[PDB]
């Protein structure tokens, strides 16, 4: 029996890390994943020069494995089990191979960019910012005092200690991601430097928090194995596994940090319909998650799990790995006297470049070329409320274009519009010519899919979906199957406190939506002047 050690950064992460990388490799391997931590360089530095190593699998930032690969820290990694060739060459090295990717930003309970951390007149409450010396806080200072981003660089630390100075009476130091969090969800302060998958967090679990991605601040985490290690074999094996695609995606969906894997899906944001093949039912999977908005201010999650199996014994498309990116927009038709929704939507396939290696391609292809009359019935319960639901309009996939009427049949809708979208055609988006050859869906027609999903609502019940997609005659039908369980009839669902919009979906949650914004902090800058740094800002932390 053999066992890791894995050492992160806590919390909500690290729990993330366990989820979406230790579970599945020991389900694989049959090797046991301890959790430990939190990272902690000088207890790394000490086990490794005492000879006696408890650590196995470490998750350090990018500037730290650089200065411990040249300290001789590190074990060199095992290239015949890690696959280097699928890692993003930025973030892979002889001792060190990319954990995931993200940005410090502004986080807030009205603010910009950094600047608000320095306006206490207009922006009042304590500001947050990372009490250990290392890329960010140095930066954003500098930033806010008007260097522009390409001139960062070396710091100007008198300048930026400086502008710190301003506000040191204002600041509350967090030494680790938990503590930011409990910072900013009770009102303790009321803005400053978090990040990213740390917000993220907050606000799937219903805290009000908004982000700025203005002048956000990217760096990169790598996993590393100290010097010594016990477990070598294993620990190279967990590496491989963590870094592969599955891990890079399960892992991003889980926290909204970006994967650093090539053959990653590299969605927007964690809404968009993550596909990908199931071999073996012959059919789809997909993963999403859905957010809303509570009319108390905050933003209520709904985790999409998907499995689409066609009907027909004729032949598919199993596609190669991509997304959908949806636009929907809700409304009311003033003459309806009914409970109804008005549902206009663009669906467009997406994440596979258009290149010249990638280029009709079913039969069920050709029924889509033009516009097409759409019926969806659905018979509900949710927690033993009976409802029926039935939509009618067109679709026209050569646009991606859905245009479609509902109206609760049996009075009033005991869920909120919003939580049924997704339920009430997927075989309608606009597959790009490059991509035709990923069209699950149309290919499928017109014997059909079955598509079953269950949707887990945030600190609230489950949906669970089964559907059948099909041609009747001229009219492609949509008619579902929800059962509803463990619902709160005071909660955000049973008790409608969901607004009537898709506005929380609009805002992309994931750093590579704003690349336009970001501000590449400069590792290998920190790995030669950090010790340096540290000693002055540990003087500057107590004048």
């Amino acid at each position: 029996h053999e066992s890791i050690n894995f050492v992160s950064w806590g919390g909500s992460t690290q729990d993330a890390q366990k989820q979406a990388w230790a579970d599945p490799f020991s389900k694989a391997s049959g090797i046991t994943v301890v959790q430990d931590g939190p990272t902690d360089y000088g207890k790394l530095k000490a086990m490794v020069e005492s000879g006696n190593v408890q650590w196995d699998v470490v998750d350090v930032e990018a500037d730290f494995a650089l200065r411990a690969a040249a300290e001789g820290l590190l074990e060199p990694l095992d290239f015949s089990v890690i696959q280097r060739d699928k890692i993003d060459p930025r973030f892979v090295s002889d001792h060190g191979v990319g954990a995931f990717l993200y940005s410090y930003v502004l986080g807030y309970n009205k603010p910009q960019d950094w600047t608000a951390l320095f306006d206490t007149k207009t922006y009042p409450g304590k500001r947050a910012l990372y009490k250990w010396p290392s890329p960010g806080v140095l930066e954003l200072a500098l930033l806010a005092d008007g260097v522009p981003a390409d001139k960062l660089y070396p710091l100007d630390l008198d300048r930026a200690f400086k502008k710190l100075d301003t506000i040191k009476k204002d600041i509350v130091w967090w030494g680790g991601g938990a503590q930011s969090q409990q910072l900013l969800a009770s009102g303790e302060v009321s803005m400053g430097q978090f990040w990213n998958g740390r917000i993220h967090a907050l606000q799937e679990d219903g805290a009000p928090v908004g982000v700025s991605w203005k002048q956000n601040l990217v760096m990169a985490d790598i996993l590393v194995v100290p010097k010594g290690t016990k477990n070598k074999a294993a620990a190279m094996k967990f590496l491989a596994s963590a870094s592969s695609a599955k891990g890079q995606d399960d892992f991003s969906a889980l926290t909204a940090y970006a994967p650093v894997n090539i053959d990653s899906v590299q969605r927007l944001d964690l809404a968009q319909v993550r596909i990908t093949a199931d071999k073996q039912k012959n059919g789809i999977m997909a993963n999403f998650k859905i957010r809303h908005n509570v009319e108390d201010g905050s933003v209520q999650s709904a985790d999409h799990y998907q499995q689409n199996t066609p009907i027909g014994d004729g032949p598919v498309l199993l596609p190669d790995n991509h997304y959908l990116s949806t636009q929907s927009v809700l409304s009311k038709d003033p003459n309806e006297k009914r409970d109804h929704m008005v549902l206009l939507e663009f669906v467009t396939a997406a994440g596979i470049t258009l290149g010249m290696d990638e280029l009709s391609m079913s039969k069920g292809e050709e029924l889509f070329t033009g516009v097409v009359p759409i019926l969806v019935e659905l018979d509900g319960d949710v927690n033993g409320h009976k409802f029926s639901v039935r939509g009618e309009g067109e679709g026209d996939a050569t646009n991606g274009k859905l245009t479609l009427k509902f109206i609760c049949t049996t009075g009033k809708l005991p869920v909120p519009w919003p939580t049924l979208v997704t339920t009430l055609v997927q075989c309608f988006s606009r597959y790009p010519d490059h991509m035709k050859q990923h069209d699950f869906f149309k290919s499928a027609m017109p014997e059909g899919y079955v598509q079953e999903r269950t949707i887990s609502f945030k600190d609230d019940g489950t949906y669970k979906t089964r559907a059948e997609v099909k041609f009747e005659g001229d009219t492609l039908v949509n008619r579902i199957e929800l059962k509803g369980i463990d619902f709160k009839e005071d909660g955000n669902i049973l008790g409608h406190k969901l607004e009537y919009n898709w506005n929380a979906n609009l805002a992309p949650n994931l750093p590579t939506a704003y690349v336009k914004d970001q501000i590449t902090l400069d590792f290998a800058y920190w790995a030669k002047n950090g010790p340096a740094i540290a000693t002055r800002w540990n003087e500057w932390l107590v004048k």
